[PDB]
């Protein structure tokens, strides 16, 4: 199973429990995927996209930040701990 089409790498986490992406990642991938679909030219501008995220955040309002943060945290925590114990007691 070593072809040019499919390369050996971490494409997904099949050895992990059930869980969905967190608000944090959602926003990140959202803004990025959006800037790419609408502007695929700068899609190869890691620095650009990054600056956009940081700026939008530091200049974001408490309305969306409230839930975005609360969810991002609760999710990041629950997920972190979840996978933490699972991984520690995985491949048994």
């Amino acid at each position: 199973m070593a072809h040019h089409h499919h390369h050996h790498m971490k494409k997904k986490d099949p050895l992990a429990p059930k869980r969905a992406l967190s608000a944090y990642m959602f926003y990140v991938k959202d803004k990025r995927l959006e800037i790419i679909k609408e502007k695929p030219e700068l899609a190869k501008d890691v620095a650009q996209v990054g600056k956009l995220i940081g700026e939008a955040w530091g200049q974001l309002s408490p309305a969306q930040k409230a839930p975005y943060e609360k969810k991002a945290q609760l999710d990041k925590v629950r997920y972190s701990k979840e996978i933490e114990e699972y991984r520690k007691k995985n491949q048994e």
